[PDB]
């Protein structure tokens, strides 16, 4: 698995293990950065 937000078309938070989540939906949890939504995922490595 990986960036799950991708299924919808959102970006991905760099290093999600240290990105305070500001979002929270059926897509898991997300983080806000640069004023843009990114998908926070543990399998997000690439």
């Amino acid at each position: 698995a990986s960036c799950w937000a991708q299924s919808q078309g959102y970006n991905c938070c760099n290093n999600p293990s240290s990105t305070k989540v500001e979002y929270t939906d059926a897509s898991g949890q997300w983080g806000v950065q640069n004023g843009q939504w990114c998908g926070i995922d543990y399998s997000y490595g690439q």
